[PDB]
Order: C-alpha cells, then sequence, then structure tokens
C-alpha cells in the first residue's frame, strides 16, 4: 500500500501525522506546493488548477490511493481530480463532517467550522452537514492562523488578540471542525479559549476512521517509509516534518 497526500504547503503534515501514526501503509508520499502556498485566499479556478497539476506530479510514483489533506483543495478540486485520477482520491471535508456526527450524534448540538476563507466561502461543511440535519451551524474564516502557525506563533498574547478578534460574541459550540491543515496546531489554544464542553474535531484523525471504515486495512507492524517533495526548499519542509511528526525516534 503506497499512497501519495497532497497538500498546498507544510500544514499537511498535521494529516500525514495521523495517517504515519495509524500505521495503515507502507510507504507515503507527501508532496507540498511550498512555491504557491496558501490556496486558502485564492480564489476557485487558481486552487483547481494548481491541484491537476499536483495530480500530475504523482504520475510518477504508481500510487494506489492520493489523499488531499488541505482543506482548501478538498472545497474546490475533489470533483477534477476524480475526473482525471485512475486511483481513489479522498479529501478530508466528508471525512470531517462524519467525525463531527459521530462525536456529537445530536442533531440539535452546535458547531462551529473554522477555515480559510476560500474553504467557508464553498460552503461544504455547511452543505453537508444541514443535509444530515444538523442545523445549529456557524461558519467563520479565522484565515490568519494559518501564517501565524507558520511562524511557529502556537499560543501567548499575540494568538490571543488573534482568537478574540475571530471569536468576539460568537456563541460556544459543541464542537469546532478544525477544517484547515495548520489549526492542530493550535488546538491546545482554541481548547482553552472555548472551555472542555467544546469538542475539537481534527482532519486528519477524521479522514483515518474514514478509511478505516471505508476500507479493508490490516494495521502494519512497522512505520511507512515517509517521502517528502516540494515545489519549493524540500529540506524546510523535510526540517518542519522531522520536528512535526517526529521522524527521529528509534
Ligand atoms: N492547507 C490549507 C491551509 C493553507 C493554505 O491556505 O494553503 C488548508 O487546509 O485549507
Ligand atoms: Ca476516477
Ligand atoms: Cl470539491
Amino acid at each position: 500500500m503506497k499512497i501519495g497526500v497532497f497538500d498546498s504547503g507544510v500544514g499537511g503534515l498535521s494529516v500525514l501525522k495521523s495517517l504515519y501514526e495509524a500505521r495503515l501503509f507502507d510507504e507515503i508520499i507527501y508532496y507540498g506546493d511550498t512555491a504557491r502556498v496558501p490556496y486558502g485566499v485564492k480564489d476557485k479556478d487558481t486552487i483547481i488548477k494548481f491541484c491537476l497539476e499536483a495530480l500530475d506530479f504523482f504520475e510518477q510514483f504508481q500510487i494506489d490511493m492520493l489523499i488531499i489533506a488541505c482543506n482548501t483543495a478538498s472545497a474546490y478540486a475533489l470533483d477534477a481530480l476524480r475526473a482525471k485520477a485512475h486511483f481513489p482520491v479522498y479529501g478530508v471535508i466528508d471525512a470531517g463532517v462524519e467525525a463531527t456526527i459521530k462525536a456529537l450524534h445530536d442533531k440539535n448540538k452546535e458547531i462551529l467550522v473554522i477555515a480559510t476563507k476560500a474553504t467557508i466561502k464553498s460552503e461544504e461543511y455547511q452543505k453537508r452537514l444541514l443535509s444530515q440535519g444538523y442545523t445549529n451551524i456557524n461558519a467563520l474564516a479565522t484565515g490568519l492562523f494559518v501564517p501565524m502557525v507558520e511562524e511557529g506563533i502556537f499560543e501567548g498574547d499575540f494568538l490571543q488578540s488573534a482568537m478574540e478578534y475571530y471569536f468576539k460574541n460568537i456563541t460556544t459550540p459543541d464542537a469546532l471542525i478544525l477544517a484547515c491543515t495548520h489549526f492542530p496546531l493550535l488546538g491546545r489554544s482554541l481548547s482553552k479559549y472555548f472551555g472542555d464542553k467544546t469538542k475539537l474535531i481534527h482532519s486528519g484523525d477524521a479522514i483515518v476512521e474514514f478509511l478505516k471504515e471505508r476500507e479493508n486495512i490490516d494495521l502494519k507492524n512497522h512505520k511507512a517509509k515517509l517521502h517528502f517533495y516540494a515545489s519549493s526548499d524540500v529540506e524546510s519542509l523535510k526540517n518542519t516534518a522531522k520536528i512535526w511528526l517526529n521522524l527521529l525516534r528509534k
């Protein structure tokens, strides 16, 4: 089982970590479009175009399956990606919704979706939740979280002001969907901001359960062999990857 993992840049490592630790695969190819990141503040057409180029890049690897780690790309490009690919392609949005339903199991509970501008604008989360009868939803772009995470700001007064700027006079949700690859890095601060009543829905953990229910995968004895590629400064991606996944252990 050799799969591909696509993200707009470095943030998708949160999803990779999930897939890595779940021990589902022999081998994983991670590609980050670091030369053109972010996607979240750009337009639909551009996002779809960039995703198709990524699929082109993965053509050289003989992968059995492609996971779109990026929520933004998952929001707009799945249709095109699936029309072109001849192997299963999965995004994280569908998975995120069902993990939310599984966490709450009560259509009356309150849900907050936080993501990039483009992901929110797609209304893809909203659409899936509503169709399942979950109508107590709020969707909110919190875009500054991405470059803050990338600058290594995961807590403190700077981040507090960021949350208060985004979360002023909004209600505390029974669940918040971390609908952005970067957001698990802010998991503790977010949870501290909202309190323990709010369940955090993690996209990476979500896609893992999603695959386990959809596929028949034996749990591996050994960790997958990881491969890192990037459109720019691949060593920087690898450096970040080493820190976030801790690829320095035994
Ligand atoms: N990877 C993107 C966040 C960074 C970007 O804007 O490209 C996402 O999950 O939505
Ligand atoms: Ca197909
Ligand atoms: Cl889509």
